[PDB]
């Protein structure tokens, strides 16, 4: 196995995949890592699972059909693991926590949000859509872009929204388009 953790990239107290090399912190897998389970089986492993089973799960799919289905188990899981993708990226750092806002010229947005909250009402089980996890995940960078308007800061949620839009498109394979 890996001797670092696969999200964060620092070592410490891991956990192991037993199907695969990759390792976790207990906190950083998604969800946390299970108390007993041996053998144990991480994200990566299951979601190559459900493709394994049904191949025909990765032909196209249209963006609002996904949005519109309910949170069981495989689509639960497949919104763990999209949200996994983002914290796998070190600009997730600025988005994990609950902002504060107080910059001259701006306002801070009517409806804050962040990864933090996300993981949060996830585990809770408070989406009932797939729509309700990705609306709360754009909503994170649409509100990051209103705020800084043209400083450069920006950019960090452009770079963030762009991880988590193609790990969209790639986990709940919406059809390719140009
Ligand atoms: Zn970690
Ligand atoms: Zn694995
Ligand atoms: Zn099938």
């Amino acid at each position: 196995n890996s001797n670092i953790c696969e999200v964060c990239n620092k070592w410490g107290r891991l956990f192991c995949c037993d199907t695969c090399p990759r390792s976790f912190h207990e906190h950083c897998h998604i969800p946390s890592v299970e108390a007993n389970k041996n053998p144990w089986s991480c994200i990566f492993c299951r979601i190559k699972t459900i493709q394994e089973r049904c191949p025909e799960s990765q032909s196209g799919h249209q963006e609002s059909e996904v949005l519109m289905r309910q949170m069981l188990p495989e689509e639960q899981l497949k919104c763990e693991f999209l949200l996994l993708k983002v914290y796998c990226d070190s600009k997730s750092c600025f988005f994990a926590s609950e902002p504060y806002y107080n910059r001259e010229g701006s306002q801070g947005p009517q409806k804050p949000m962040w990864l933090n909250k996300v993981k949060t009402s996830l585990n809770e089980q408070m989406y009932t859509r797939v729509e309700g996890f990705v609306q709360d995940m754009r909503l994170i960078f649409h509100n990051h872009k209103e705020f800084y308007r043209e400083d450069k800061f920006t950019r960090l949620g452009i770079q963030v929204q762009d991880i988590f839009e193609k790990n969209f498109r790639n986990i709940f394979a919406i059809q390719e388009t140009s």
